[PDB]
């Protein structure tokens, strides 16, 4: 239903555009090294806090990648930026990677709360699971995703940093 | 159907966020003046060229507004930028305004071409008309839209610059 559209919008408007020019931006920042893949958190509870340092203290913002720009729909130099986070484990730099949330989930949440949107608060977990399934099916035959993307879906004590680290070691 | 989701995504992810901080960015650039409203082109043929200077030569890029940033879904300083265009009429500066296309239309087009998206090329005109209707209904009770937004839907000789100018003089 609704999630299907957002997942294609999330691919045609973002992933399809920044994933090709992604390793260049990492190989540029590198010159502890950063990992070559964009890690997309996919909480099925649709809990997307803007500050990534609140879901887990062991997730530390480090720096930004070099910006990417592109004229898009009449906006000269529309710019895509991505935050580099390092993940701690017992006070130890255990990883470093470009980590971010899948914004469309935050939209599904913020969309349900509105009355005029006709979107129930109970469907939030199904649309999330439909957003991940539709997204992973897209990336499954995505030439833009030439092994440079890692989807991290999860539900909920819990350690998000351990969840990202687990996918890092692979 | 699909367009309904994109229109709420287009409001919760963009309009709801930049429209409040919009007049400040204009009143800042001003200090020929720029108009206080964001003008959103809504072509029902879903023809959204990235370079706005191609649909009409009398639409001239002028400058960018001051950027807006906000931590969004774990991206430190995600930045929203908006291009200032001036519109010519018989080689005469006839207007100046922050003019842009509604990117989700460009998505509906680029979404139809994919086979895995299950979106026909014939539904493109209905989903466009559903995107405008759903969007204008949102802005109709949008406190964020305190008379600072102007929707410009149109179909197709034709002069886009005349179409924007017509809404400017009101
Ligand atoms: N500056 C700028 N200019 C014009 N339009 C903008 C815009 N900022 C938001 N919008 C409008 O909002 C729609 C939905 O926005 P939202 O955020 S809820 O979801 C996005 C997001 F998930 C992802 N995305 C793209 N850039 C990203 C960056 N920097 N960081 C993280 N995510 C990114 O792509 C989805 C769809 O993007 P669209 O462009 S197809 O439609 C977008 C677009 F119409």
């Amino acid at each position: 239903n609704v999630a299907h559209g957002l997942a294609w919008s999330y691919y045609i408007g973002y992933l399809r555009l920044i994933l090709p020019e992604l390793q260049a931006r990492i190989r540029t920042y590198n010159q502890g090294a950063v990992s070559q893949r964009l890690y997309i958190l996919l909480p099925l509870d649709c809990g997307v806090p803007d500050n990534l340092s609140m879901a887990d203290p062991n997730i530390r913002f480090l720096d930004k990648l070099p910006q990417q720009t592109g004229d898009r729909a009449g906006i000269k130099d529309r710019v895509y930026s991505n935050s580099i986070y390092e993940l701690l484990e017992n006070g130890q730099r255990a990883g470093t990677c470009v980590l971010e949330y899948a914004t469309p989930l935050q939209t599904l949440f913020a969309m349900s709360q509105y009355s005029q949107a006709g979107f129930s608060r109970e469907d939030r977990l199904e649309q999330a699971k439909l957003f991940c399934r539709t997204l992973e099916d897209i990336l499954a035959d995505a030439p833009e995703s030439q092994n440079n993307c890692r989807l991290i879906a999860y539900q909920e004590s819990f350690s998000l940093s351990q969840e990202v680290l687990r996918h890092l070691r692979q």
